[PDB]
């Protein structure tokens, strides 16, 4: 499924070019109805980043969070600065559909197997957003990807299988933001390791026939952020895209 992504910063829609808070472009403050015209062209499920909490956790924008998530009626998934249990139960409670984590998915193992176990895997979301180096090691990037972590992709999925892990989100982050593509060998390899994860794909789509590119890698979702702000192609082609490829 294609799943559209809206990024924000202090109320505005913003792109990062490789999540680099120093490179942004402006989209506007009103999320809401970009939102309900996403939803409007055929969205299934929606992805909203706090880039504001991911950087500073103290700063999360939960009242305008609450109000997006109302406004729209399919599911959509929330992450970025998310730390604490309650914090999850929280969007939950607001209607967000599953949490996306990161950063304390790395940092505290033991306290998040134990939101596995409230929770359950079908209200997570694992993001295990990576630079991939020379040798091909796959780090996972935290807080809010400004520090590189030391663990890779697969010892983080291995951390959590054993409770159930489900959704993954995997950004190649030097894809994010580039319009250069997304990288397909990447998702192939991982979700031919991991059949019984849901992998995301994230980063980089830049035209129709990067979608079509994405076709026979597994992966069950297809994030989407700056092609669409940009408008080259609409939600609507990208949803046909996908259907057919299937
Ligand atoms: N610096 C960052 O940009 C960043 N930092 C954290 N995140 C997300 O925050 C959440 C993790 O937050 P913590 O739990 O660590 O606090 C996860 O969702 C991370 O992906 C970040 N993700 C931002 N944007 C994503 O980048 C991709 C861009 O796609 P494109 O436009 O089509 O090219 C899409 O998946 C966008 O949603």
């Amino acid at each position: 499924m294609i799943i559209p992504a809206l990024n924000l910063i202090d109320g505005t829609v913003v792109r990062l070019h490789q999540g680099d808070y120093a490179r942004q472009r402006d989209y506007g403050n009103d999320p809401l109805p970009r939102l309900q015209d996403y939803a409007a062209q055929g969205a299934g499920v929606l992805h909203l980043v706090d880039l504001t909490g991911a950087k500073d956790p103290a700063k999360r924008q939960i009242p305008l969070i609450k109000t997006l998530v109302a406004g729209v009626n399919v599911p959509v998934q929330v992450g970025g600065g998310v730390r604490t249990e309650e914090d999850v139960a929280a969007l939950l409670k607001a209607g967000v559909a599953r949490v996306v984590i990161a950063s304390t998915a790395m940092k505290s193992p033991d306290v998040v197997k134990g939101w596995f176990e409230r929770f359950g895997a079908q209200a997570l979301v694992l993001a295990l957003d990576v630079r991939i180096d020379e040798h091909g090691t796959k780090q996972v990037a935290v807080s809010g990807w400004q520090e590189n972590s030391g663990v890779s992709l697969e010892q983080l999925v291995e951390t959590y299988l054993p409770v159930g892990l489900k959704h993954v989100l995997c950004t190649d982050i030097s894809r994010a933001g580039t319009l250069a593509g997304s990288n397909v060998s990447l998702y192939e390899e991982v979700c031919a390791r991991y059949p019984q994860i849901a992998f995301q794909s994230s980063g980089g789509i830049g035209d129709i026939d990067d979608i079509a590119a994405l076709r026979g890698t597994g992966v069950r979702g297809v994030i989407v952020g700056r092609a669409l702000l940009e408008g080259k192609f609409t939600v609507k082609e990208a949803i046909q895209c996908w259907q057919n490829v299937k």
